[PDB]
Order: C-alpha cells, then sequence, then structure tokens
C-alpha cells in the first residue's frame, strides 16, 4: 500500500522531459492548502510531482494556478533523500463554470 | 484533500512525548518497501510518522519491525523544510497467526 491523495495547485510546470529508457516524463511543483482534523489545524504543503508517459504528456503545459485533485504514490526524490516525490497516476483538474 | 495510505514496518518508536498544548505525542520511523504500477518498479520509502491524543496513546512501546498499515495526512517537518512527516489518523497492526 502507497497512496496519495492530494488537493493541489500548480505552482511549477517543468518543459517536457524523458527518462533514461526515452519515456516521457513532467515534473510539476504543487502546493496544498486545507484543513484537517488531528485528534479530535491547517496544512500547507509543497510537493514536487513527477507523472510519466501519457500522463506526462496529458500535463504538458498546464498554466500555472491550476487546481487539481491528484493521487500516486511516493518515494524519495533520488536515491538516498529526505526530500520526497508524488509519482503520479492519476491527476485532474478541478473544473468549474465560471469561467471569466 | 490530503491522505496518504501505506503499508509500513517500525524502524524508529520514540518515548511518550507532549505537544506544547500537553496532548500525547509520539514519533516513529516508518520503512515502507513494495512494488508499484508507473505507466508503465520498486519503491523503497523512509518516513517519520507522529500521532497525537489517543492513537499515541495506543502506539506507545509498538515492537520495532511490527509490519502496519498506516493513513493519515502529510505535512512539512517545519518551515520550508525538505523533511515530511506523516500525521498518523489511522493505524492498525497487520495480525498474523504464525507465533512464533
Ligand atoms: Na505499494
Ligand atoms: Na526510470
Ligand atoms: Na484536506
Amino acid at each position: 500500500m502507497n497512496t496519495l491523495e492530494l488537493s493541489a495547485r500548480v505552482l511549477e510546470c517543468g518543459a517536457m522531459r524523458h527518462t533514461p529508457a526515452g519515456l516521457p516524463a513532467l515534473e510539476l511543483l504543487l502546493v496544498h492548502e486545507s484543513e484537517v482534523v488531528e485528534a479530535g489545524r491547517r496544512v500547507e504543503l509543497t510537493i514536487s510531482a513527477v507523472a510519466l508517459g501519457d500522463l506526462a504528456l496529458l500535463l504538458a503545459d498546464t498554466p500555472l494556478g491550476t487546481e487539481m485533485q491528484v493521487q500516486g504514490f511516493l518515494a524519495p526524490a533520488r536515491k538516498d533523500s529526505v526530500k520526497v516525490k508524488l509519482h503520479l497516476q492519476q491527476a485532474r483538474r478541478i473544473a468549474g463554470s465560471m469561467g471569466r
């Protein structure tokens, strides 16, 4: 079991990159702000995220500030790192009807 | 939305501590090892976890090596920290029938 579901806004969206094996790869910087319940609290969390393959292609050029629901697994950012990165398995924009 | 579900083993279990407001607090160090789907692999993740209140009392003196399913929210360890901490909302040992 390793699944993080997070509501987040796009702070940064990288240019299209690739894995050493030639698969599309895209890095995003995400910010989450919410109030949660702990022992009967607000949280602000900044987190790096990476999408590979088709999802990287879909998330290409996501405007900055876009609000999203995402899901994936957590992993250390680099070998031996304290920094974690969210490996995206799902991402959807919070579509609205304003929208002006 | 901010929920991480993780299967993990206890590498460290702290002594009973307290919040500044006097609530029970307990820190654990958890290791996760699994293989996941990345579209498309192996993930090994070490993460600090903190339980407050009644869950802290329940998790007191968890033997090192105990395997668990945990759930909670992610938050930075401190301002501008790259270290994240799982704020435990649920924890259960993986009970088995072996013995010994
Ligand atoms: Na897993
Ligand atoms: Na790779
Ligand atoms: Na939330």
